[PDB]
DNA sequence: CCCGGACCTGTGACAAATTGCCCTCAGACGG
DNA sequence: GGCCGTCTGAGGGCAATTTGTCACAGGTCCG
């Protein structure tokens, strides 16, 4: 299945995209990299890749696409929009999109790589972003270890504001995304909390390959 | 000594959002 | 050439789960 690669600058960028948007984003990077910024998506190809019907695919593409308008990307700073023109459909089952051409160099650069079958069953988008940031440190054999700062997690994954109270952070973000990865990917993940006084400051992740 | 206050934790409620499903009907194409 | 049956996909919806928010009880330490 397709091998995604992207600059580490994209893995660690600050942005908020949905699952459907992130899925499409994987195909743009694949299309662009296999070569002006104009990409294309076929309904019937999307449906076969992610095991959806044509009807629900059409809905996913359509609603994801109109929700890109106004979205921005921050590299740590400098902010850019994803699209510089609305999408449009010349043919039935076919959509044409205009990626901000200034984003091209950020896609292809110190890089991150994973096969698309590894992430395509994940549902929660924060769990996608986390799996991407563990892959950035993975070793050939499939293991690694990394410490991420909690304030840095919140800015980069653009977690919603109420998750600045740590018990909500634990309950609705951390536990679920550790759970999904262990249930939906070929990776076995564990973690431990680093404290300073009463405050929890970092999260320390360990993983291997099954 | 014990207090209110400033921190921290987990859980129960409710509100807001998303998931995979279902149903209709016209477009595009090949037979 | 030209009509129709079939495969697509662009819409309209649902209930069951997931995600996002906050009140409230109960731990610590300090002045
Ligand atoms: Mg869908």
């Amino acid at each position: 299945s397709p091998r995604i690669v992207q600059s580490n600058d994209l893995t660690e960028a600050a942005y908020s995209l949905s699952r459907d948007q992130k899925r499409m984003l994987y195909l743009f990077v694949d299309q662009i990299r296999k070569s002006d910024g104009i990409c294309e998506i076929h309904v019937a190809k999307y449906a076969e890749i992610f095991g959806l019907t044509s009807a629900e695919a059409s809905k996913d593409i359509r609603q994801a696409l109109k929700s890109f308008a106004g979205k921005e990307v921050v590299f740590y700073y400098e902010s850019f929009p994803w699209f510089i023109k609305p999408a449009h459909s010349p043919s039935r089952g076919l959509y044409s999109v205009h990626i901000n051409p200034y984003l091209i160099p950020f896609f292809i650069g110190r890089f991150t790589q994973f096969r698309l079958s590894e992430t395509k069953e994940i549902t929660n988008p924060y769990a996608m972003r986390l799996y991407e940031s563990l892959c950035q440190y993975r070793k050939p054999d499939g293991s690694g270890i990394v410490s991420l700062k909690i304030d840095w997690i919140i800015e980069r994954y653009q977690l919603p504001q109420s998750y600045q109270r740590m018990p909500d952070f634990r309950r609705r973000f951390l536990q679920v995304c550790v759970n999904e990865i262990n249930s939906r990917t070929p990776m076995r993940l564990s973690y431990i909390e680093k404290k300073k006084g009463r405050q929890t400051t970092h999260i320390v992740f360990s993983f291997r390959d099954i």
